[PDB]
């Protein structure tokens, strides 16, 4: 199982991701997204969070 995501996770993940993820370069790395799990506002990891990310949210 790859963790799961509440209303609060949506909002943090996007606010953060749209905030810094603008460009081919933090969304298509794992430097955006591992950044995120040394300082996030919410408490999860960057796997899930990208993952989710190209698994239904951006496309």
């Amino acid at each position: 199982g790859r963790i799961a995501f509440t209303d609060a996770d949506d909002v943090a993940i996007l606010t953060y991701v749209k905030e810094n993820a603008r460009s081919p370069s933090s969304v298509t790395g794992n430097a955006l997204w591992k950044a995120m799990e040394k300082s996030s506002l919410t408490q999860h990891s960057w796997q899930s969070l990208k993952d989710r990310y190209l698994k239904h949210l951006r496309g």
